[PDB]
């Protein structure tokens, strides 16, 4: 359990140094399972397109911009309005909202046929009560969420058999089609900064600073490298009297130094878009090193005074809008959109430490007094795997299991002369370095010349297990104990010869870095003379 | 400019206590214009659904949740392949993506002929530049952002030119109607988690915990006090072998108890939606005290096995969705989504201090000379404002205005016997009191009885102006001298007798607050007898 | 062992609604150990003070302040800089920095006699090694971290035996006493204001606005509900030709309203401390709705020509510091700030959450086949708790252990008549409710009429450990086979009469629960009768 407070103290006390020592003894190592690096952190892991749109957030706010939140669906006439005739061509760009009908359809004699045959009692009552949801549902007072319920309980059947009278009575419901309306969604902020600065102007006091960091969708050819149908506009606004170009150059330098940058780049816009002042739509571009090229990051303007004037809007209004998942790529470092707002759809590669940790030993004593029993034969073995042969080396110990001793005899030995007792590979310690797995020993006495200076640079670089081979095999040995005790097994014999694979010191690894290890097509070489022969016998 | 540091350090170490005591005089008080609370601070306004996202954001983190981002457009078979047969009556509850075709359209003759018209000289040549434009266009080549300029390019007119051949030589394009496709809007995470699951799950080692706070669309009867067109779905899955509904519940009470609250509770959701395996959907309440009711914060439940295995997951899965609009409602106090989450569309009042600082003073003197002149003098009338009369008191001072001297005589004065020099009200200060403006004066002396109670509350409650009646009038005085020094005059009279507005005492209310106060239907009462007169000569 | 995604469709697409509600099996409950409420949250919790101190980084960041770390040390003299002769009162509230001597010693043979007699073995080359060591440390060489390593270093003995060294032949390090400086720590920022603008102001262009959220220290009488010897200040300097107090009221107004304060107060200061210009030291009060007091948040002013002359700097110079663990106070709303600074020293009480989930099942099986019998016994006792006496239910079940079959016959039984085969407690479920723990039954009849209105409340109100007593009861009876199967017996009964404690029905509670169950004086009230007969015979 825990330690003694007492005789901690008094032993201290008696001698500090002695004790500060020896006490080391009262602090356990963890189980072998839960060492280091089998042994993960576990912690949040922000998103970066999320972690990027926090700290736009802030980057504005410290600039003494209030935050704000616009439409997202907008009618069609709202892009009328701001583009001109210009939006029969940009119109394109949107997604149109579309939406399905209700069904009109009706109870009897066919449909109560159905149901019947289903396995349903239905009244005269229970018809009524159903032909009304069916008629509530028509009329809109049903939502589709509940309409499952409202059947059921009109018929009162089970739920699920709601769901079977709905499928099956009126399949006439797939035959639905979506039928389109005027109401879009926004293809970049400015579609609802009209909307809102129209209401907004005349209850305030200006100059206004307004910003919101939300969704915008666009209907394009393809998704690219810097491209989705959906991305989040970093957008906003600054109204007043003296509002000028010059405003969304300062806004675009401040939202820029805040994240590091020194050096951007200001260019016109060939598209001179009507929703912006002749002459002032604005590209900002800044320098992605990974890809080598500049890339824009946000476009700026100022409104044109004939879509404030169709807005009630007398005063000019500056306009300035960052791809959030643009300035993403810059700061992460990533050069393709898709791979970074959605790496689920891509491959997560296990690091030499992921796979250095799913190295597991297979088999270990459950008992706590065989475990501690193992660990003591290992610093053992270790300690005579010099011996010179003919060797022996015997450890009898006395274990109490309630009533009954057992008094276990475990002998690790080495008949045949001029050898040791244990071989040239038992202190092998398993590293994982670039995709691979090597079992390398301490010394590199023996080790064929082409290998050494890779199994030099794997023990430099790469990650340890921490396990060594004769660890999982005495793990295996004491744990082949355990399970003679309860198999009624009082005598075995237990070699580990040469070693060849992980399983033959008693380690696997999980099969999640395997399939890595075969896809990447590199290797686990765990391979050494390990002579370790030992009897046990159980009186 | 800036003051002395040797004359300071000496003044004081001669003396540093008189030192300190005088050395006050270099702190130069602020432009009457400048000065609290005419002066207000700026810092930017974070919006409560943004922050509470963003909280949200930190909870989960905190939790050892791994943020996402998941499609927000999917194909309606899947939700059928969540759903299940259900779907036929659920997709009512989704957008459908709709969109506009391209046109097919061509050049010539009466077309042609238009573009004349319109003054533009047309080659064969420019004419099969558009032609080419035209069909790219069809071809889908060519973005809608992009048309104008490339009309432009081809016939080699301004940018404004090209849109006029657009809207004019082919406005068959307002004739595009959009058609709808198969693609919907999410109306809830599950929707995208799904997905990816389906292709996260093979990759990651379980168990997973992932969340994402990202936009959800749904299709409903109208907008509610509780209910948009578009919310906010904090929601998460937890992807395991052992998982079940308890998951739920720890992970609703881990972020409800992070924003403070200390209860909740959990209620069976009667819909039993297919996508969650049967009596696992579970509704999460919590207290919203301003409404007095409960109202619903969260959903959570197991996906169904079904669904889980029409997209090759074998393992079952929590889920949790939050509605972030919901959590700010609570948090923020606010009754209604519509006026949280848009309330630009709704109204702005104006505080006591609001308004309090929307007063201003109408006419001051430019010059430093004159402004510190005006202080002086309003200083020497509070001095002998209970002179008793006849009073006079004379400032006679000399202005440089380079080569020139000019000698000002102000003298303010009283004639009449048995008064003072200057009247009751002088002193009196304006302060803003529930949305009132009342000039009060600093003792209740003569003050008729019914009032004295309502200007001593607001005298307590209210906020202050800090500006007093003889500022103003003072200020307006000085202001006259200026103006007359540039207008060639050399004398004239100035006079206060009793004050009945704003406008009497110099100062006017911003329009904002003027409207507000109107609306309100609350008073301005500025009145007092302040019988201050004076003469100006200027030689 | 997963669910076979094969098999899943197939049956879904024979019928999904059975589907659907069947395949509610596979999806596995949770362990009993391991279900709501004994599965609990877990996620980082911050600090109010430092959550405080974040938010006010960031209500000084929106306003457009440079954020600074001023010195934290500074020397008596700059005290007496700012302050002026007032220096030598103000001094007495700030700690001076203190620190004790190198000590000088030498070896010579009393001391090696020490040495050898702890069993070291002294060279003359080892006695001149640790003669330098000693040197090195008078002089100023050593780090004392480093001293017990260099000691050992020397003589060639362990760590240990280094510090055993040091202790007992050079015990005089015990007596050097600490020796106090002129340095002295910061009792409020400014004394770091000054230092860091007198080198800023130079190179800068004004005006400046900086701030520092950092520790200052004060020597206090005692520490007080409000006060404590350390404290943080969220302090900030406004650096400009033209700033004056007015700038000091809208920080103070900024920095509270981004709190949430709509209210505050202003407050001349009795002190006049002599590094602020004369008059214009000024308090500022906020609202503590607990204590229902008025409380001082802030102080500001503006820097007297004098201090700032003896700076270099010629500019006036706006300072506040609001104190943060007032603050804090007020938005948590705690009394006494010890308390919330430092909760450790304070207690921890459970909340009625926290107890229900500290009552575990005591004895459960291990085995997934007899856990799982468990269940299925709970239900059939739960299907025949009315059957009406003499009783019987057999449940005959074989199970395979390797080769060996062996067939396990519970029979739960009741012989004498007029009864019922359980009884009518045997479904009361254990709550917690105001720190009591009740086991309640579903319903009221035959329970004493003044304890009603109270189960009722606790049923109401608290919350359930979602255990009843016959889970616990038959877990321990199933737990009992698995060890009659260990321990070779072949039948026994088991019985469980009137339930009277929580190990009647084989749960216990986790001891700090219990301390406080009993500290506050609270009861632990299960009991019922809950005739549970039962033999269980192994062939
Ligand atoms: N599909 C998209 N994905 C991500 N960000 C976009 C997308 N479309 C536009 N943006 C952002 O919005 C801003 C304005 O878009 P704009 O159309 O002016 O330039 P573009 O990159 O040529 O786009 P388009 O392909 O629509 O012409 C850009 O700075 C970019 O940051
Ligand atoms: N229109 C909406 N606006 C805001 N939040 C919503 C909206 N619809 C659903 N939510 C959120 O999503 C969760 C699940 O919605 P659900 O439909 O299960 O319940 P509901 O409130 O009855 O919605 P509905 O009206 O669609 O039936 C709710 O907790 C709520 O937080
Ligand atoms: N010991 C302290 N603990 C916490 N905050 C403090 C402490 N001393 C001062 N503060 C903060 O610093 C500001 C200035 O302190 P000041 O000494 O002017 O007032 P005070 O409360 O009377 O302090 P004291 O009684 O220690 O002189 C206060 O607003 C308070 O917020």
């Amino acid at each position: 359990m825990r330690f003694d407070i007492k005789k901690v103290l008094e032993l201290a006390e008696k001698d500090f140094e002695t004790a500060w020592r020896e006490t080391r003894a009262l602090i356990k190592d963890k189980h072998i399972d839960n060492k280091y690096p089998r042994l993960k952190p576990v912690y949040g892991k922000p998103h970066p397109v999320m972690e990027t749109i926090e700290r736009l957030r802030q980057a504005y706010l410290r600039m003494g911009f209030e935050e704000m939140i616009n439409p997202v669906i907008v009618d069609e006439m709202e892009i009328y309005k701001q583009f001109g005739p210009e939006a029969m061509a940009v119109l394109d760009r949107c997604f149109y909202l579309a939406g399905l009908p209700r069904p009109d359809v009706g109870l009897g004699n066919e449909k109560v046929e159905i149901i019947k045959n289903l396995g349903i009692d239905i009244d005269e009552e229970k018809k009524e009560r159903l032909r009304e949801v069916l008629h509530l549902y028509k009329k809109g007072a049903i939502d589709g969420d509940d309409l499952v319920f409202e059947i059921a309980k009109a018929l009162n059947v089970s739920n699920e058999m709601g769901l079977k009278v709905l499928e099956t009575a009126f399949p006439e419901f797939k035959d639905l089609k979506p039928e389109s309306t005027t109401l879009t969604l926004r293809s970049h902020m400015t579609s609802g900064w009209f909307i809102t600065l129209s209401s907004l102007i005349k209850k305030r006091k200006l100059p206004l600073k307004l910003f919101s960091i939300d969704r915008c969708f666009r209907r394009e050819q393809r998704e690219d490298r810097s491209h989705l149908m959906s991305y989040h506009s970093a957008s906003c606004v600054v109204v007043g009297e003296d509002v000028s170009v010059d405003d969304g150059k300062v806004v675009a330098e401040g939202l820029l130094a805040q994240f590091g940058f020194t050096k951007f780049k200001f260019k016109p816009d060939e598209k001179k878009s009507k929703y912006y002042t002749p002459e002032t739509q604005t590209e900002v571009y800044a320098y992605h090193p990974k890809l080598g090229e500049w890339i824009e990051v946000a476009t700026f303007g100022v409104y044109s005074p004939i879509a404030l004037a169709k807005y009630n809007i007398d005063v000019p209004v500056m306009n300035l809008g960052l791809g959030v998942e643009r300035l993403a790529m810059i700061i992460y470092g990533y050069e393709d959109v898709r791979a970074m707002v959605y790496p689920q759809f891509y491959e997560y590669r296990l690091s030499d430490r992921d796979i250095a940790g799913m190295i597991r030993v297979d088999k270990v004593p459950i008992l706590d007094e065989f475990y501690n029993f193992a660990n003591e034969l290992i610093d053992i073995c270790i300690a005579n795997k010099d011996k010179e042969s003919p060797c022996s080396v015997e450890v009898k110990r006395e274990f109490n299991f309630n009533g009954e001793r057992r008094v276990i005899k475990v002998e690790i030995f080495e008949n045949e002369p001029n050898k040791k007792l244990l071989g040239p590979s038992v202190l092998n310690e398993v590293y994982v370095y670039d995709g691979n797995i090597y079992g390398i020993p301490p010394t590199f006495e023996g080790v064929k010349e082409q290998y050494i200076p890779i199994l030099k640079k794997a023990k430099e670089e790469g990650v340890s297990t921490n396990i060594r081979y004769i660890d999982g095999i005495i793990y295996k040995l004491v744990a082949k104990i355990e399970e003679a005790l309860v198999s009624n097994v009082d005598e075995f014999k237990f070699r580990v010869p040469i070693v060849r694979s992980l399983s033959d010191i008693n380690l696997k690894i999980d099969e999640l870095a395997l399939k890595q290890i075969m896809g990447e097509n590199k290797v686990i070489d765990v391979r050494g003379p390990v002579f370790l022969n030992a009897k046990v016998e159980i009186k």
